């Protein structure tokens, strides 16, 4: 077909979605034009080998108001994390301790080195912020210095530097610390609200959705009906100072006066422009790269670490899997672990066949909850790497310099074109919340301009 | 044959050879009867493909005055190993730093943390002593605790720890420093006149023998003609209060007044008693084990870590190599590492194929050094784990507790048997000069018996 609207989206994950619901309340038309065969984008929930998984995002923390609301407002309703009893901490030498508390049961040096730390980035997130972090007088200082060298700067103590990178490096940007700038790591803590935020996952991890985190998407889809399109790969965006062309995969056409790409931005180069973006644009993208994790899924016939008095929370910055936790289904009776491993060590997993992979897993797993989680009864591994349409996990970010080089341009519109998706969010940064917000931000925009 | 002397001598390394020269020197007779085609015991200088190395012990330190005596007596003259330029650190981390100086470049936290270990270390050294340190009123609280625990409730600093393992555990008992206690490093210490000499690699690995350390033995043995006995492994020793007959291997039997076993302990059972030993020796000797280290050799065309500027001396706690010095011969143009792999590391590298095994020590030494450690001409590495009349390298110690519980009884002798050999000696503990002292005092004690 050929039709026309007043807002072209390209994408339908979450930030995409929620712009497109903003544009129809204020009374404009819409298309969202999406390459898969479903909805969601980085959130999906599926049933492998008779397991429901949320192979994705999935977790809501108190900070992420905005799809809280959003939440509320589709009927969906949370659940929390299991939390009770012991978690599991492995040393810097490979010693296991299980402990309760809110610090890691390290030798006392390393615990006073460690709350020092958190503290300054706690400050440091406070006074720089999430908005525009590059504005701030002390960006160049903070965004010319990798976090791996800055971090030396503060504490010659190894072990809380490590878990300190543990909770920024492996745990949201999915980089390594020696390769984005201490500015990276400020505005990752402060789109959590702070560093403590990330440091607690009682937290950042507190909730997930009953029913599943890709919910949000379908429902928010499904109120949209025809105006949704899947199994499109929008191919080029033809444009002038009035409007824009999209075209995409089974000759769809859609004439529109702006057009919102709701992609991540590794993937803004997939369209070809007619004419080119401007050289700014042509430069920034490039130097924007998504992280990389494996999410791993274990399910067993009970959660049977809490027969042993443990929560299922693990941290190890010195294991090939730094961070393990319950993620047992709302009321399954079945228990299942979800596991990462993160950036080098995931490229290193990679490296393995499956099956050594597995095995490899499975045995540092055991050396936090013991040799039962080696005997799951299905095992998967989320592979967001592969998928055209993604290629890789968590979320993107700039290179070492990016930050303050292109941060104040990230989100710009080049004429029509406008640019929404949780990588380049504020609060929110990298996850669901922050690609709602974009995604209504991005709304709001267009409304007032019209 | 069957022969008659005043004291038959079982073993000709070092100790054994020591203690015959000086029982001639005061006008008794013996006969030194011994397993293998050759003297030297733990020290043997070999030709390997071409190259000629000093396959077990070879370095002379200034605080060795009996071995110094004995060397200037034999004609000997003696040369220092190469130390012009940088030496390499690797830290805990991987990071590899250049360096001169008497301190790793470490970060100053850990630096602060091992000068004061290392004081700590000397004081408690001078304190208690190599004679008997088990009568020290220190002994019981510091036999019961393993090194690697004292270590832990003086610092919290991992870094130091290591490093401080590094000079005891690898670097001296080739044991664990879980496995030996605070008493054991504390002797260990005081045997080498300080803890800081351990740590000083120009001071405790400062010369080598022109001519090889087996030249040390092969000339006493010289000296005593028909009365060393070659490829004769004892088998028995027939005792009562008024002398002993010694049995081996030929037929051959020696009637003595005294019998010395100058065999490491962990061998004594390899020789049937007749009446057996007492209870004291049968469970003493039972808690007498050698390490084990893999000494690396690796002969280039030329020393080519000279032309970098560095002096080829390497110490990494952290990697399968801890320690790589130059050793190269006294006046030869092409270079000679040696290197160490100690205790649970000769293990893991023992379960690799000798390729495998080859090439991963060599990778290491290319860490250090560059990737011309891996083409080396001659590569061969000490094995004395297999060899029957050794089993283990460099020397033995009592399990954890051991040395407090025993440690008293270890030199006593057993009606007409004496026991001499480095293991059981005060200064020079484990080393030439301490079998060379214990073979002396063996001598002395016999004589004034006589
Ligand atoms: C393993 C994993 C676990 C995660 N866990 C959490 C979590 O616990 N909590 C949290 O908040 N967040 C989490 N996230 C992040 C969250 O999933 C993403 O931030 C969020 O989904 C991004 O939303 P988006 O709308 O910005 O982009 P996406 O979700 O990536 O949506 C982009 C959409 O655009 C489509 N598209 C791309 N190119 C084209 C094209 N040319 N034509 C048409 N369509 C195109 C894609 O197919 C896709 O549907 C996780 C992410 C991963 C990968
Ligand atoms: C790889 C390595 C490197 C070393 N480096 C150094 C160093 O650099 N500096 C240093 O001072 N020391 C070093 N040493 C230690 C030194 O070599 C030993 O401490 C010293 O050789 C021990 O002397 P011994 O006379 O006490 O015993 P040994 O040298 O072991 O002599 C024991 C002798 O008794 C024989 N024997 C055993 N059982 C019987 C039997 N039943 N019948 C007949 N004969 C028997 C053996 O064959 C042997 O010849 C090193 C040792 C090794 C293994």
């Amino acid at each position: 077909p050929t039709l026309q609207r007043d807002v072209a989206i390209v994408g339908a994950g979450p930030s995409g979605l929620a712009a497109a619901t903003a544009l129809r309340k204020a009374g404009l038309s819409v298309a969202v034009i999406e390459a898969r065969d479903r909805v969601g984008g980085r959130t999906w929930t599926d049933t492998i080998d008779g397991a429901v998984l949320e192979i994705g995002g999935q977790w809501v923390s108190p900070d992420q108001t905005a799809l809280i609301s959003l939440l509320d407002e589709l009927g969906l309703k949370t659940f929390e994390r299991y939390r009770e009893g012991e978690s599991v901490y492995i040393s810097s030498a490979g010693e296991r301790t299980r402990y309760t508390g809110d610090s890691f049961p390290t030798n006392e040096t390393t615990k006073k080195e460690m709350d020092r730390l958190i503290d300054e980035m706690d400050d440091l997130a406070a006074q720089i912020g999430a908005e525009e972090p590059w504005a701030h007088p002390l960006a160049r200082d903070l965004d010319t210095v990798s976090f791996k060298q800055w971090l030396i700067n503060q504490s010659d103590d190894a072990e809380a530097r490590d878990n300190i990178g543990l909770f920024i490096a492996g745990g949201m940007l999915t980089k390594p610390a020696h390769s984005f700038s201490a500015l990276q790591a400020v505005l990752m803590a402060a789109s959590a609200g702070s560093f403590s935020h990330l440091v607690d996952e009682d937290f950042i991890l507190d909730k997930r959705v009953i029913g599943g985190m890709q919910q949000v998407s379908i429902r928010m889809a499904e109120a949209l009906g025809d105006d949704v399109f899947l199994n499109a790969p929008v191919r080029t965006v033809k444009w002038n100072e009035s409007g824009a062309t999209v075209l995409a995969d089974g000759d769809i056409r859609v004439e529109a006066s702006r057009v919102i790409l709701a992609v991540p931005p590794n993937l803004y180069s997939r369209i070809s422009y007619d004419p080119p973006l401007p050289r700014r644009q042509h430069q920034m993208h490039q130097h924007q790269s998504l992280g990389l994790v494996i999410k791993v899924h274990a399910v067993y016939e009970t959660p049977f670490w809490r027969e042993d008095g443990l929560s299922g929370t693990g941290f190890g910055a010195s294991e090939v899997v730094q961070e393990v936790y319950d993620n047992t289904n709302h009321e399954d009776d079945r228990g299942t672990l979800v596991a990462f491993v993160s950036d080098e060590k995931a490229d290193a997993m990679f490296e393995l066949s499956a099956e050594e992979r597995k095995a490899t897993i499975l045995a540092s797993l055991a050396r936090y909850l013991g040799p039962k989680a080696e005997e799951p009864v299905v095992y998967y591994e989320s592979d967001w790497g592969s998928e055209e349409w993604t290629r890789g996990c968590y979320a993107a970010s700039f290179d070492l310099g990016g930050l303050h080089r292109y941060g104040a341009d990230s989100r710009t519109p080049v004429g029509p074109i406008h640019f929404s998706c949780s990588d380049i969010a504020a609060e929110g940064y990298q996850h669901v919340d922050g690609a709602v917000r974009m995604g209504q931000r991005t709304a709001a925009d267009i409304i007032a301009r019209s």
